[PDB]
């Protein structure tokens, strides 16, 4: 057949996935690619389902793309999101640390503060910030989740085990690993800061602009720069923690339908990409932000043939993840 089983994480994404399915059906000849929706409680279940031949595709943050490639799943990156514009595609985005203006603390004064993370293992929300703060964390630094919980005075790290690490869910009881948790992901980590639960939100450079439409409102927030200074949210290019690779669609290595997945997404971006349709949009939704794909994405780029997560992500980001897990001071 020609159906790509897409893995939607929870109700909000499932809704957008069904709309994705219906709209594609309304414009695609019965000759082209179709989309079926498989709903899961977490991205972890999506990875398992795909390896088990129960689903075919799911978009993951780069940190999770790395995790998906590890045994026994061994998933491969097949289609990447790109940002910026079609004219000059960016296969990366900036990891930033958003804070409220006048809160009186720098990067080197994060100990004792409250943190809002997009999710455990994610680029901007975990890998990058925790990697930079690693040696500041109290010993024993392993397990990492506990050292981080001990460092801050309460946090929200979605997908973390609230039984083993209670304080990592102090700002979002249960540490839900989906949009059901209002403090999950980019928009959720930011809401965690805006509502007053946290002192810092580890998100992407575009998150505040996507969740705060007014400039006067944004002026009440700032970014923590690596040199222990603060700068306006519009100056993320000169005040970020690191550049990280795009969120990417992964699939099985064997019988993964990578060709159909690309065919589906390439046709999907033409019909429902940025500014393409008044009926449906792949990169936004009335049901929420960053559902299925990031709202900041402008399109898709095909990953070279047979490329694995390690080669795709690049030695630098891979080394960043390995240093986090293995490294010391
Ligand atoms: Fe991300
Ligand atoms: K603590």
């Amino acid at each position: 057949d020609k159906t790509v089983r897409w893995c939607a994480v929870s109700e909000h994404e499932a809704t957008k996935c069904q709309s994705f399915r219906d709209h594609m059906k309304s414009v695609i000849p019965s000759d082209g690619p179709s989309v079926a929706c498989v709903k899961k409680a977490s991205y972890l279940d999506c990875i398992r389902a795909i390896a088990a031949n129960e689903a075919d595709a799911v978009t993951l943050d780069a940190g999770l793309v790395y995790d998906a490639y590890l045994a026994p799943n061994n998933l491969k990156p097949v289609v990447a999101e790109f940002y910026g514009s079609k004219e000059d595609p960016q296969t990366f985005y900036y990891a930033v640390a958003v804070v409220k203006k006048d809160s009186g603390f720098q990067m080197n004064q994060l100990r004792g503060k409250k943190s809002c993370h997009t999710g455990l293992g994610r680029s901007a929300g975990w890998n990058i910030p925790i990697g930079l703060l690693y040696c500041d964390l109290p010993e024993p630094r392993k397990p990492l989740e506990k050292a981080v919980a001990n460092f801050f005075s309460g946090s929200c790290a979605p997908c973390a085990d609230g039984t083993d690490f209670p304080q990592l869910c102090q700002l979002c009881p249960g540490c839900g690993c989906s949009t059901l948790n209002q403090y999950f992901g980019y928009s959720g980590a930011f809401k965690c800061l805006k509502d007053g639960a946290g002192d810092v939100a580890f998100v992407a450079h575009s998150t505040i602009f996507e969740n705060l439409a007014n400039k006067a409102d944004r002026d009440q927030y700032e970014l923590l720069c690596l040199d222990n200074t603060r700068k306006p949210v519009d100056e993320y290019k000169d005040c970020h923690l690191a550049q990280v690779p795009s969120h990417t669609v992964v699939a099985r290595s064997m019988g993964g339908k990578e060709d159909l997945i690309w065919e589906l997404l390439n046709q999907a971006q033409e019909h429902f990409g940025k500014d393409k349709s008044k009926e449906f949009q792949l990169f936004s939704s009335p049901h929420g932000k960053d559902l299925l794909f990031k709202d900041s994405a402008h399109g898709f780029l095909k990953v070279p043939p047979r490329m694995d997560a390690k080669m795709y992500l690049g030695y630098e980001y891979v080394t960043a993840i390995r240093n986090l897990r293995e490294g010391t001071c």
